[PDB]
């Protein structure tokens, strides 16, 4: 029923509604504490062990990523963990390729019999075949990819944490807001921060992710496939941006503004670009003002070009064809602006 709206979850009004100190009283020094802790070192140290006899010649690193390593996890959490047996690193694959599901199954048996691992998915349809297994000595689920995409997305989500922490801050609300609504099955914890990105980059707290990838003789592209995957690490101090220290007050309004924003939103014509990072941004203009590497992927490659023909367009700024919310529904979209609109109106002074 289009005309009605769709009512916000008590499980997510009550925390909207409660004082968002509540919210981040234990929850942010949590996540802060759970950027690094001995526990993964020795999962790292383990996977080592584990998978290295099973791949003798070549060389193996594992990159821990996901939100325990930005900053806005739990203690429930999932550790996300890339390993690049034989400098993969670099190669981009839009669906895993059969020598890379081949590598992913011939894994899952070393999860299956080690002592030290309980396997509980093996994922081999996914966008990101992963393997999900826990690791036994320290209770920690682990999610076992080989794909670099997501650990360089968790690179640039540190910088911009780190530079700009109110933006950690909304991540780690909208993140339990997003759970509480019961809206992870169409929006994911990342597209949502992806949104707060782009939010922050409108009131000029956050530069475009395309300002800081400039090619010229002093900075040179980091390349997976036709992805620029590295950028300038500049100081705000000296992009000119203003960094706010995070208060309750400041927090509120910010996420106000963030939740009226996107309730008033017009997805079926603009998308949430942070590789742009300004206002407006056309879908019908969209794959025009990317570089020049994606139109030549897309050329040789047509079915890998974005997913536009959606209710809700949120693109990667990273792997530029990658709308992160290509399946959410008009339905879901829908319900999505109705929970915004009344969150934000919750949320007014």
């Amino acid at each position: 029923m289009q005309h009605i709206t769709v009512r916000l979850p008590k499980k997510a009004r009550a925390m909207i509604v409660g004082e968002i100190t509540n919210v981040f009283k234990d929850k942010y020094p949590i996540a802060d504490k759970l950027k690094v802790i001995p526990e993964y070192d020795v999962i790292e140290q383990d996977l080592c062990k584990l998978l290295s006899p099973g791949f003798p010649k070549q060389p193996l690193r594992v990159y821990k990523f996901g939100s325990r390593i930005t900053g806005i996890g739990n203690r429930s959490s999932d550790l996300d963990l890339f390993v690049d047996i034989g400098n993969t690193f670099h190669t981009f694959e839009h669906r895993a390729s059969n020598a890379t599901v081949a590598k992913l199954r011939a894994m899952r048996k070393f999860f299956c019999d080690s002592e030290d691992w309980r396997l509980i998915n093996f994922i081999e349809q996914a966008r990101v075949p992963i393997i999900k297994t826990c690791h036994l000595p320290t209770g920690i689920e682990c999610d076992i990819c080989l794909n670099s995409m997501g650990f360089c997305n968790t690179n640039l989500l540190k910088y911009i944490f780190e530079s700009q922490p109110l933006t950690q801050y909304m991540c780690i609300y909208v993140k339990n807001w997003l759970e509480r609504c019961k809206l992870t099955e169409q929006i994911s914890t990342y597209s949502i921060t992806l949104m707060v990105i782009y939010f922050l980059q409108l009131q000029a707290l956050l530069p475009p992710i395309a300002m800081l990838q400039i090619e010229d003789a002093a900075n040179q592209a980091v390349l997976v496939g036709p992805w620029v995957v590295n950028f300038a690490q500049k100081s705000f101090s000296e992009l000119g941006l203003q960094q706010l220290k995070a208060t309750v007050p400041v927090i509120k309004g910010f996420l106000r503004n963030f939740f009226a924003y996107f309730a008033k939103f017009d997805y079926e014509h603009f998308l949430v670009c942070p590789y742009i990072g300004q206002a407006n941004v056309e879908i019908a203009k969209i794959e025009r003002m990317l570089h020049a590497r994606y139109s030549a992927y897309v050329s040789d490659n047509p079915e890998c070009s974005i997913q536009l023909k959606k209710p809700m367009v949120v693109q990667d700024p990273i792997q530029l064809n990658h709308n992160v919310t290509k399946a959410v529904t008009k339905y879901g979209l829908q319900t999505f602006v109705d929970y915004c609109q009344q969150t934000a109106e919750l949320l007014e002074e």
